[PDB]
């Protein structure tokens, strides 16, 4: 997980809404515990395009088995390969698709 907790990711929606999405150096001054790119990575992988409903397809499932196998549930690194979804969508959809392979229905 990232240094800050999801609860912070919500603060980003507010602070970033006040800065728009370009003064990360300022938002980082408040919480120097993270780099400007760390909170920005959430902007596109959490709030910016309104992906409250942008679920991926088996393409990420098969291409994720390769990335996850390396990073694992770090939707922070995966969401960067999508730039179309958010960790909240991946962490949430992976549990929907992982629920099918959870038992053995995989075959």
């Amino acid at each position: 997980k990232v240094k800050f907790t999801e609860e912070e990711d919500l603060k980003l929606q507010q602070l970033v809404m006040r800065y728009g999405a370009k003064d990360w150096i300022r938002i980082s001054q408040l919480m120097i515990t993270r780099n400007p790119r760390q909170c920005r990575e959430r902007w596109n992988n959490y709030i910016n395009p309104a992906l409250r409903t942008d679920p991926w397809s088996p393409e990420e499932d098969m291409l994720l088995d390769q990335k996850y196998a390396e990073y694992g549930p770090k939707w922070n690194k995966i969401s960067k390969f999508l730039k179309n979804r958010s960790d909240n969508n991946i962490r949430n959809r992976w549990m929907m698709i992982a629920r099918h392979r959870a038992k053995h229905q995989k075959s």
